[PDB]
RNA sequence: GGCGUUGCCGGUCUGGCAACGCC
RNA sequence: GGCGUUGCCGGUCUGGCAACGCC
């Protein structure tokens, strides 16, 4: 059924929730909320509930919480970036989205938007946490919607057996120098797992 | 022979087109004549040659006697320079930046330099940080071989071994990984053979 | 408190401990 | 011609090819 919504008022849930994303967010200002992995296993751990995750998206669809892909944030918390940041943040998303399965380099970004290593290592360290970007290297970060896409198309190569390096370059129609990193990436997270000189899908 | 004349004439040509590189690399001055020629003997060729001083023999190439590349009088005392940090520092090499920094210099014309070396062999490449001296990169190798005669061995007994820190010898044993010295078992290596 | 750099440690990661810079 | 950079290639660099910069 999914659930929509229930009836025991223990909205002590709901008090102790606030409770915990005020505390962090007044610790932590310049990150983009508490990990849901992490209220997960604090508020909601022991009780075996798979409506946690419908629980959130109700309470995203009252206003009440701001759902990122993997951080929570209670309804008007904003993190206090300076404006120029708060600009910079969604034009780095939008350049990340954009160019997919070719993402630009950390160095490229930096001179692009005239930033400093520093800066731009704190602006997308914050999308990293936020679940919009996913770190594959020093070099390359990938938008989170491309990455899942190239997941999917590695996934259904693996499906007739091992593949090689260009066989996975062919099927995403990239390069090595985008190619390789990736790989590298999903062996670290355990998407994939090297057999020979090859990769299968794992987990 | 013959033989050094079809040398000195493939020097002499490697020489004018490459009058910034080191010299030809042995392997290919072998490959190209002397390749049903064996291993052994095609080294007392080189050797012999060189004690007549007519071969300048490094790690890895040869260059005709009276070669000098011809780098500026900057840039060659550079090399000498870059080549004695290296050494000095030894298993604890300067990091690619470090260098560009101290020497005021270019990334690219840093890069010319450390390549020229890299391809005498006077230098190993690391990775993209750290480059290493030759005797070094011997050495640790050597203490390698100690260490994994008594059996499998850790990160941290081999920076034990070396006097290091965790930063340099990480680096230095995936190298050794990638040219199969070392082979990498869970978290302990042994010296392949 | 936070954000970052560096060093050392522990196989390894936005990991532990410490210096420092910044807010 | 070379040296470097970037791109692409072959699991990889003591590379190959191409464009660009410099000589």
């Amino acid at each position: 059924d999914l659930y929509a919504i229930s009836t025991e008022r223990y909205q002590a849930w709901w008090q102790a929730v606030t409770r915990a994303l005020e505390e962090f967010h007044s610790r932590y200002p310049l990150r983009p909320g508490l990990a849901r992995e992490e209220l997960r296993s604090r508020y909601f751990s022991r009780l075996p509930a798979r409506v946690y995750q419908a629980l959130l998206e109700e309470w995203s669809r009252e206003g009440r919480l701001q759902l990122a892909a993997n951080t929570v944030a209670l309804a008007g918390f904003t993190p206090s970036f300076s404006e120029t940041q708060k600009k910079l943040l969604k034009d780095l998303e939008d350049k990340y989205r954009v160019s997919r399965w070719q993402p630009p380099s950390f160095k490229e970004v930096a001179g692009s938007f005239n930033l400093d290593p520093s800066e731009l290592e704190e602006l997308l360290h914050y999308l990293v946490r936020e679940g919009v970007l996913v770190k594959i290297n020093d070099e390359f970060y990938w938008h989170r919607q491309a990455l899942g896409e190239a997941r999917e198309v590695i996934k259904n190569l693996a499906s007739t057996g091992p593949f090689g390096l260009a066989e996975a370059r062919d099927a995403l129609g990239s390069s090595r120098k985008y190619v390789l990193p990736l790989l590298e990436y999903l062996d670290q997270v355990k998407f994939t797992r090297r057999v020979g000189d090859k990769r299968v899908v794992v987990g």
